[PDB]
């Protein structure tokens, strides 16, 4: 691993090759998944002899065709508000009184009430092996099942997704976090796949018309609906190979706007945000950065977790992947040895690309003004030469991030022996023609966040200036609203 992996990919012809070859390296071995079964096998035996005539489901990773090395196995168990909640909540405790006690081999058991889907997270040691058990949401099976088949619909659904879910995770875009799911990512790249000229990938809407005798099943009040075999749809007529729709993916996903929109799976369609209209009906809808709904629930925002950060990073290391998309190094190969393709997209993120990639929040402001503030805080407050979203290039021939607590301590000491921007600008004027710092700052539209990105750095003091301008720049903006 991390050395075969690159050598394969090295290896393997062109880019789609890659992306193939990284599905067949990545996905469970029949090994793993005979230790799956087994352990399910274990789980089913131990709550059948609590609950007699129940049923575990496997669902996720390990049945949705999405399952890569060490991926969690997630389980289902099949067997007055205030009241409901918590006659939930026990039943959840008792599962994990079994889990603690009774199957042999499962040693960390968690209770988890307080989350969205409360669930009871456990480990079993001999098969190394760790996951959820759920004791409702059914939907998880179908929506599960809904992957697998959209995968089975087109040939390249998986290869991109894996090449994707790889790509986010080396980039710092997906996990537990307010990062996105892996569950989000792949939903968000068959979104993709729906949006296409001709679409690779049809609307979870198409499928429910489609659907059939006996296929017509609803779960928590929403319908499920879809076709059981791949067979009775017909294929897509979208001819795009891999590399391409690679590309696509980074350039699309780096030009939407993302709170403005609530991508819709069901109808393979942006549904504008503002105002109200996906907020009216769907109730318990939370709108956010990024916006994305089940295919299924549609009271469900799968993204509500990501936060702004995220987001802009989000755009951002896309729009730096498209670029990267363009170069000859992704689409020809090298001729021995070099990295090519999918590598440099699979590679770790540089501290300087980690740390740029992720935008600065701004306290709110009219886009024109805060602009304005900005440049304002740039052009005097720091010593920065500045020229013409919105853009600046900015160049800094001196330390000033660094050394303004000597500066302004022997200032206010001259103010012994003897409000903002311009005051500041005196603690930069006391700090003290190849500029020793030259960098760019962006400002999207919405939500209003600052991307700051090296161009000149000699010695490497970037990161530097970047933590600075994140503890000082929402500051000036700050005291530039109340100046008004
Ligand atoms: O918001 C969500 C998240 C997850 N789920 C359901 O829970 C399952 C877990 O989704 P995960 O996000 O945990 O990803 P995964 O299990 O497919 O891959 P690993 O994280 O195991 O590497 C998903 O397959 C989905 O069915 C939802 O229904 N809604
Ligand atoms: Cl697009
Ligand atoms: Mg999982």
């Amino acid at each position: 691993d991390s050395h075969q992996l690159a050598k394969a990919l090295a290896e393997a012809a062109d880019v789609g090759a890659q992306m193939i070859k990284l599905v067949g390296l990545r996905e469970l071995s029949e090994a793993e998944r005979q230790l799956r079964s087994l352990v399910v096998a274990l789980m089913q035996e131990v709550f059948t002899e609590f609950f007699p005539g129940c049923v575990v489901h496997p669902f996720g990773s390990s049945i949705n065709s999405f399952d890569v090395h060490g991926c969690d196995l997630d389980l289902f168990l099949d067997l007055t508000p205030k009241e409901e909640k918590a006659e939930g909540a026990a039943m959840l405790e008792l599962v994990g009184s079994i889990l603690r006690g009774c199957v042999p081999g499962v040693y960390r058991v968690q209770t988890v009430p307080s989350a969205r889907r409360p669930v009871v997270k456990f480990a079993h040691r001999p098969s190394g092996l760790h996951g959820d058990v759920s004791l409702s949401n059914r939907l998880a099976l179908h929506n599960s099942r809904f992957l697998s088949l959209a995968s089975e619909l087109d040939g390249r659904v998986r290869p991109l997704v894996y090449t994707l879910r790889a790509w986010a995770q080396g980039r710092g875009l997906s996990g537990s976090g307010p990062l996105l799911s892996n569950y989000a990512l792949t939903l968000l790249v068959i979104y993709f796949l729906q949006t296409r000229d001709p679409p690779v990938l049809p609307t979870v809407s198409q499928l429910t018309q489609k659907a059939g005798e006996g296929e017509q099943v609803e779960v928590d009040g929403w319908d499920c609906s879809f076709p059981r075999d791949a067979s009775r749809l017909e294929p897509s007529i979208n001819v795009e190979p891999l590399s391409s729709l690679l590309a696509q993916f980074f350039s699309a996903v780096s030009s939407w706007d993302l709170r403005g929109s609530l991508l819709s799976l069901r109808e393979g369609q942006a549904l504008p945000v503002a105002g109200g209209l996906p907020s009216n009906l769907w109730e318990g809808l939370r709108l956010g950065p990024l916006n994305l709904q089940d295919p299924f629930d549609l009271s469900h925002n799968v993204a509500a977790n990501v936060t702004s950060r995220v987001a802009g990073r989000l755009q951002n290391c896309c729009r730096a992947a498209a670029n990267y998309a363009r170069s000859l190094q992704y689409q020809r190969r090298s001729s021995r040895g070099r990295d090519w393709g999918l590598l440099p997209l699979l590679q770790p993120s540089s501290p300087s690309s980690l740390l740029s990639a992720t935008p600065i929040p701004l306290p709110l402001a009219p886009f024109t003004q805060l602009t304005a503030a900005l440049v304002q805080v740039f052009r005097e407050a720091l010593g920065c030469h500045i020229e013409q979203s919105a853009s600046w290039r900015c160049a800094l021939w001196h330390r000033v991030w660094q050394g303004r607590r000597r500066a302004r301590r022997r200032l206010q000491q001259q103010t012994k022996e003897g409000g903002w921007l311009a005051t500041e600008a005196q603690v930069t004027q006391e700090l003290k023609t190849e500029p020793l710092l030259s960098f760019v700052a962006s400002v999207s539209p919405a939500d209003r966040m600052l991307t700051v990105t090296p161009l000149q750095d000699p010695q490497g003091l970037f990161p530097d200036l970047h933590h600075f301008l994140q503890v000082f720049l929402p500051q000036a903006i700050r005291h530039l609203k109340l100046e008004h």
